[PDB]
């Protein structure tokens, strides 16, 4: 039998993610035909969130491309892509990946045994609620949920909001219910999700960025023959590619996609009601300084310029 290479994710198929690791998928097949296999397992119909990286650790899945804000257990260095309007836009948030810091983070689990492949962008995250959210004080006293990051939920702390740590798969019910009252997420998985359906007001605040690090187990890498390994290599990176064309598409397009549905009113915010954001989530990344490095704070802020 050919080789099976398992690659889970807790995204829908047609967005970024899904994208790239069906890509990924058809270039394998393409290139080592009988020898190795890919199989996808979206939406977390294999591993969710919460167990992925436990099963990666143990070979039971292969490749996973969690959110950078994901990482917690096995390193504080991946907080800084959490922190609120770091990156102005994904321009800076990919100068920083690129550069010298941003390349050293995808080795910042190696002695876990998480190595890491590269980065995958998603888009920026834009705040839902049943309520426009215009300004900090529109927050105060919601339950927002958030991904598994210590930054996240500090980050809603500082509006007086109520974060609350859970897997992707329960969001959707959590916002119906209202069990929760917003979250934070982009336009892809707001759209794929259909988050837009259960929420009445969508701020465009583009206050964080949602990307992933692609990733193995040094186990499993350690175990490929090299030549093989290569090619498996050069087809991730030309999947990570694809998948990060059709981030920058999807986000376009979904947002109008919601916009179409007439289902969610879109909130704008104005250049004073975006700095009195900042200005109020600048404390977040004071209480992370040390754990991240003022010095990698001080690259990101530079890659916007
Ligand atoms: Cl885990
Ligand atoms: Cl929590």
């Amino acid at each position: 039998a050919p080789v099976e290479i398992k690659f889970s994710h807790v995204v829908a198929e047609n967005t970024p993610k899904g994208q790239m690791a069906l890509k990924f998928k058809e270039l394998v097949e393409q290139r080592l035909p009988g020898e190795y296999t890919v199989s996808v397992f979206p939406n977390s119909q294999l591993f969710g969130d919460n167990n992925e990286l436990a099963a990666l650790l143990l070979n039971d899945v292969q490749f996973v491309a969690p959110s950078l804000s994901k990482f917690e257990r096995y390193t504080k260095r991946l907080q800084v892509f959490d922190l609120p309007f770091l990156f102005n836009d994904m321009d800076a948030v990919n100068r920083f990946q690129q550069g010298e810091a941003g390349q050293a983070l995808l080795n910042s689990m190696s002695r876990k045994g998480i190595v890491g492949l590269g980065y995958l962008h998603n888009g920026m995250k834009q705040f839902t609620a049943n309520t426009p959210l215009k300004q900090p004080s529109d927050a105060k006293g919601l339950k927002f949920r958030v991904m598994a990051s210590d930054v996240l939920a500090a980050q809603f702390d500082a509006v007086g909001a109520i974060p609350v740590k859970k897997p992707f798969s329960e969001v959707f019910t959590l916002l119906q219910t209202r069990a929760i009252d917003g979250q934070e997420n982009t336009w892809s998985n707001t759209y794929s999700q259909k988050f837009y359906e259960v929420q009445s007001h969508i701020t465009e605040s583009n206050h964080g960025v949602l990307d992933y690090m692609v990733v193995t187990s040094d186990a499993f890498w350690k175990s490929l023959p090299a030549d093989k390994r290569k090619v498996i290599k050069e087809a991730l990176d030309e999947s990570i590619a694809l998948g990060n064309k059709i981030a920058a598409e999807k986000d376009n397009e979904d947002k109008q996609l919601i916009l179409d549905s007439k289902l969610s009113q879109l909130v704008t915010l104005s250049p004073a009601e975006r700095q009195q954001w900042v200005d109020v989530m600048k404390p977040v990344w004071s209480k992370f300084e040390d754990q991240v490095g003022k010095d990698v704070i001080e690259a990101a802020v530079a890659a916007n310029k």
